[PDB]
């Protein structure tokens, strides 16, 4: 279950979620995932980064799931769950600003 899972923040909304994220203690894919702002049924994986460029900052990408049962960033890698999809991500950057690492702090 997805609100039994430690990184699933709920409804919060994008800013509250670069506020908590914007913690210079969070080395880069500090994440959480919360609903999505405007799909019914989505979520959205926010996470923390790190550049010289940038500085520390937040990226948001859109999570799918589908009533077929998929839960997928990109259609072309999908998951049974939400907890797998962490997990994948949590070993491979991918297109991911950086490979997921710890939960974000409350
Ligand atoms: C969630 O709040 C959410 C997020 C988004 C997308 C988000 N836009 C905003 C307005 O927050 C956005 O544009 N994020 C970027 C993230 C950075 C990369 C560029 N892209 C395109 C993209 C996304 C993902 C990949 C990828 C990732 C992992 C594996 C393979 C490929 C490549 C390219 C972004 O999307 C929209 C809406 C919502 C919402 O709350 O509703």
């Amino acid at each position: 279950s997805i609100q039994a899972e430690e990184w699933y923040f709920g409804k919060i909304t994008r800013r509250e979620s670069e506020r908590l994220l914007l913690n210079a203690e969070n080395p880069r894919g500090t994440f959480l995932v919360r609903e999505s702002e405007t799909t019914k049924g989505a979520y959205c994986l926010s996470v923390s980064d790190f550049d010289n460029a940038k500085g520390l900052n937040v990226k948001h990408y859109k999570i799918r799931k589908l009533d077929s049962g998929g839960f997928y960033i990109t259609s072309r890698t999908q998951f049974n769950s939400l907890q797998q999809l962490v997990a994948y991500y949590s070993k491979h950057a991918d297109g991911l600003c950086h490979r997921l690492t710890t939960v974000c702090p409350t």
